[PDB]
């Protein structure tokens, strides 16, 4: 069937649309092309609403229905257990859309009558009607890049508040819990960058001769299939679960998951979908799923031998046993005709890799640097482009989720993090006295608060030490970093160099834990080097529950 079907009625914007990045003082220390820096908006709607509308082909045979039997053996074995309202309140993020029915995410968190009660009333809806398609809001996501040698607006399909606190109440453990337990080790959320280069290193090393491939899906969400959402349906039920939580999830499936109703910004009647929402609690698990599916029986029909994948929501990479320059080039076209036959027509041609380094999966890849004794150490980085962006635009004006936050935190081994990143937020939070207040910031999807001064300790846990003394990166490496600096228009490391250390001279008169900051993550600026320690606070901090399971679109708050 038909991804989407239009009415004709515009995605329209609830507000006025920011689409330059704004000519302010900060941003320009940071990044000086500002034109080069744009947001999507509303206006591009209609250019991605033509590459995500098309009619679906599908075939399945025994290699699908085979793999399907297998993960639902293991889905067996999980026991989910059905949230309180309350317990589901609380993994609302404060700044979620606000209901139409009267209360925003405030009033849900605070567990407020109008909001509890309305809650209550849309629970007992799903209990009782299994079929009425619940409505759902399109709007263009507004999100900021770097012109190319321009993206249009992604779209995003939501419910209403009301109907989001449910989906938690009936299905957050079971989307936080079954991934691991069906997937195993090849579930990627439940890896820290650190956890999933190891991950990737060892399944590389581990190859007689390795080759690998990243498989871009083209538009994944619009090749999620009916049939594939009521199989997802298939192994959420497989779980031992209360009468109200699988009646709800089989009310949410026919209602909400499988397809529905579009409404723009304006209340008017937009079309309908017959694909993947966007926005919605089981988006990642779902897609997670589906994707580790469909490509596991794709390399049994390529014959593709002793594969090993990773996968992150629509994101897939594998590693195999090659066959040799030819034989490879062939299974992976085979892999891909087999993915098609499934739904899953490639984007990007896939194509053999036999340098781990040029593998890029989840827009990130693994490469090597040293530590101070010389020892060899493998990280995650990626192009940072889009990072430097959205760092800038944010610098530039508030928002709920800083991106740079957590591009710190994920990728605080990285030249490009510690040089620019680090110092440029150090130097204007210290100069806005602002290093105590809190920011919010997404990880794998989930948003959490984080004190910019527990930095140094978070990145000891998640990294390691070696994150506060790497030096001597790759050359392939280093030239796309100094390639991204020219293209934006970013000052060169002798200018970062001094800007760090006068903000660590300044850190280290406060003491405390700027002190501790200044000391560790500005120490690569400095000639008389310091001893760096294990940080007590460090190994006292419970940052498990960080990578457990993805949620974007899922509206989770971690407090
Ligand atoms: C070796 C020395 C001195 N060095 C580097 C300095 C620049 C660099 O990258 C470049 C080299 C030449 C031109 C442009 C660049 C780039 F634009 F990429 F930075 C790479 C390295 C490194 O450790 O490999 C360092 O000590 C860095 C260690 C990490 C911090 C945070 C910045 C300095
Ligand atoms: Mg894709």
């Amino acid at each position: 069937s038909m991804s989407y079907t239009w009415t004709g009625a515009l995605i329209t914007p609830c507000a006025a649309e920011e689409s330059k990045l704004p000519i302010n003082p900060l941003s320009n220390s940071l990044l000086r092309h500002h034109n080069m820096v744009y947001a999507t908006t509303s206006r591009s709607a209609s250019l991605r609403q033509k590459k995500v509308t098309f009619d679906r082909l599908q075939v399945l045979d025994d290699h699908y229905r085979d793999v399907l039997k297998e993960m639902k053996a293991k889905a067996s074995t999980v026991k989910a257990k059905l949230l309180s309202i309350e317990e589901a309140c609380k993994l609302t993020p404060p700044h979620s859309a606000k209901s139409k029915f009267g209360y925003g995410a405030k009033d849900v968190r605070n567990l407020s009558s109008r909001a509890v009660n309305h809650i209550r009333s849309v629970w007992e809806d799903l209990l009782e009607d299994t079929e009425t398609p619940i409505d759902t809001t399109i709007m263009a996501k507004s999100e900021v890049f770097c012109v190319q040698p321009r993206k249009p607006a992604r779209l995003i399909v939501f419910p209403d508040l009301g109907v989001r606190v449910c989906e938690k109440m009936a299905l957050y453990d079971v989307v936080s819990t079954l991934p691991q337990a069906v997937m195993g080790s090849s579930y990627g959320f439940q890896y820290s960058p650190k956890q999933r280069v190891e991950f990737l290193v060892n399944t590389w090393k581990s190859k007689k001769c390795p080759m690998g491939f990243s498989y871009d899906t083209r538009c994944f969400d619009s090749t999620v299939t009916e049939s594939d959402i009521r199989v997802e349906e298939s192994i959420y039920q497989c779980c031992d679960l209360a009468p109200e939580a699988r009646q709800a999830i089989r009310s949410l499936t026919e209602r909400l998951y499988i397809g529905g109703p579009l409404t723009n910004s304006k209340g008017q009647n937009c079309g309908y979908r017959r694909c993947r929402a966007s926005g919605v609690l089981t988006t990642s698990c779902g897609n997670t799923l589906t994707c580790y599916l469909k490509a596991t029986a794709a390399c049994r029909a390529a014959k593709l031998q002793d594969c090993t994948m990773l996968v992150n929501g629509d994101d897939l990479v594998v590693i195999c046993e090659s066959a040799g320059t030819q034989e490879d080039a062939a299974a992976l076209r085979a892999f891909t005709e087999a993915m098609t036959r499934y739904s899953a027509p490639p984007g990007d041609p896939p194509q053999p890799e036999y340098d781990l380094e040029l593998i890029t999966s989840c827009s990130s890849n693994v490469s090597v640097a040293h530590d101070a004794s010389g020892k060899r150490v493998y990280y995650l980085t990626r192009d940072p482009t889009t990072p430097l962006a959205r760092a800038a635009w944010e610098t530039a004006r508030h928002t709920p989720i800083n991106s740079w936050l957590g591009n710190i935190i994920m990728y605080a081994p990285t030249l490009w993090a510690r040089m620019i990143l680090m110092t440029h937020f150090f130097s204007i939070l210290l100069a806005q006295e602002q290093l105590e207040k809190a920011l919010d910031c997404q990880i794998y999807g989930a948003c959490y608060s984080i004190e910019p001064l527990d930095l140094p300790q978070i990145i000891e846990r998640l990294h390691g030490l070696s994150a506060f003394t790497l030096h001597s990166y790759s050359p392939g490496e280093i030239n796309r970093v100094a390639s991204c600096l020219r293209k934006l228009g970013v000052p060169p490391l002798r200018t970062w160099r001094h800007r760090a250390r006068s903000v660590r001279a300044k850190l280290l008169s406060q003491g405390g834990r700027a002190a501790t900051c200044g000391r560790y993550l500005f120490n690569w600026a400095v000639r008389t080097k310091l001893k760096l320690t294990p940080i007590p606070a460090a190994s006292q901090l419970d940052l498990s529950g960080w990578f457990v399971a993805g949620y974007s679109g899922g509206d989770i708050y971690h407090s």
